[PDB]
C-alpha cells in the first residue's frame, strides 16, 4: 500500500492516485511576501465549546482523534469558508529531527509538525460525502515549533503508548481542542487537496500562522509510534508528511498585516 518510505512514499502516489499530479494539491510553501492580504476576509469563528472526542487510534500513517459529528457541535465557520462545517477529527505530521516534519512550509521553512484538525462542510451531510466535492472539506493547520511543552497535548501524548501499532485504537473523551490553538487566529488561506492519498482536491486550508509550542518530550512520545502493525518489523513513525507540491495557478490569501 501506500506509506512515506522510498519504495511507496510521496514520490509513488500518483501511480494509484493520479491527481497526485492535479491542479490543486497540497502542501505548498507559503511564500509570505506574495500572499495577497485580503481585508474581506472575515476572522475565523472556532467555534469548539462542545466538542466530543471518541476515540484515538494509529492507522499506520498518523494518530487521529476522531470526534461526534452527528450534531452541530464543534464547528468552524467565517474565514474563507462560505457555510459551515464541523470538526471531525484531527491527527498530525511529523519528523524524524526537529528540523522537518510540516506538510505546508513558511518562506521555506520547515516545521517540526504540523496539526490538522479537519472539517467537513454540513451542506453535504457526511464527511465521506463532503471529501467528493470542490469546497467539502476545511482543514485547519497549525504548525508546531520544538520549545515549552503545550499542557493541552499532554493528555494526547500519555495515550499514545497504548496505540502505539498500526491499527491499535483507544477510547478518548473529553478532550478539548481548543487546548491545542495558538492566541492568534490570522491565517493563509488557499484552495488544495488531501495531503494522503486519496489525494482528493476539495479543501479549503487555512493555516495559521502563529505556530504552537510544545517541548522536545512531547514530540519524542509521537516518534515513537509505529507504522508497521503489532508483531511486523519495527519502523518508526516519523516523516509522515507530504512535501510542498507545485502551486500552479493559485493565490494563497492572508487575513493579515
Ligand atoms: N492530511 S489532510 O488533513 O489533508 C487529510 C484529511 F484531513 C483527511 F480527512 C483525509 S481522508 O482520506 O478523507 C480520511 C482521514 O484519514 C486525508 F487523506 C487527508 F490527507
Ligand atoms: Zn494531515
Amino acid at each position: 500500500h501506500w506509506g512515506y518510505g522510498k519504495h511507496n512514499g510521496p514520490e509513488h502516489w500518483h501511480k494509484d492516485f493520479p491527481i497526485a499530479k492535479g491542479e490543486r494539491q497540497s502542501p505548498v510553501d507559503i511564500d509570505t511576501h506574495t500572499a495577497k492580504y485580503d481585508p474581506s476576509l472575515k476572522p475565523l469563528s472556532v467555534s469548539y465549546d462542545q466538542a466530543t472526542s471518541l476515540r484515538i487510534l494509529n492507522n499506520g500513517h498518523s494518530f487521529k482523534v476522531e470526534f461526534d459529528d452527528s450534531q452541530d457541535k464543534a464547528v468552524l465557520k467565517g474565514g474563507p469558508l462560505d457555510g459551515t462545517y464541523r470538526l471531525t477529527q484531527f491527527h498530525f505530521h511529523w519528523g524524524s529531527l526537529d528540523g522537518q516534519g510540516s506538510e505546508h512550509t513558511v518562506d521555506k521553512k520547515k516545521y517540526a509538525a504540523e496539526l490538522h484538525l479537519v472539517h467537513w462542510n454540513t451542506k453535504y451531510g457526511d464527511a465521506g460525502k463532503a471529501s467528493q466535492q470542490p469546497d467539502g472539506l476545511a482543514v485547519l493547520g497549525i504548525f508546531l515549533k520544538v520549545g515549552s511543552a503545550k499542557p493541552g497535548l499532554q493528555k494526547v501524548v500519555d495515550v499514545l503508548d497504548s496505540i502505539k501499532t498500526k491499527g491499535k485504537s483507544a477510547d478518548f473523551t473529553n478532550f478539548d481542542p481548543r487546548g491545542l490553538l495558538p492566541e492568534s487566529l490570522d491565517y493563509w488561506t488557499y484552495p488544495g487537496s488531501l495531503t494522503t492519498p486519496p489525494l482528493n482536491e476539495c479543501v479549503t486550508w487555512i493555516v495559521l500562522k502563529e505556530p504552537i509550542s510544545v517541548s522536545s518530550e512531547q514530540v519524542l512520545k509521537f516518534r515513537k509510534l509505529n507504522f508497521n502493525g503489532e508483531g511486523e518489523p519495527e519502523e518508526l513513525m516519523v516523516d509522515n508528511w507530504r512535501p510542498a507540491q507545485p502551486l500552479k495557478n493559485r493565490q494563497i490569501k492572508a487575513s493579515f498585516k
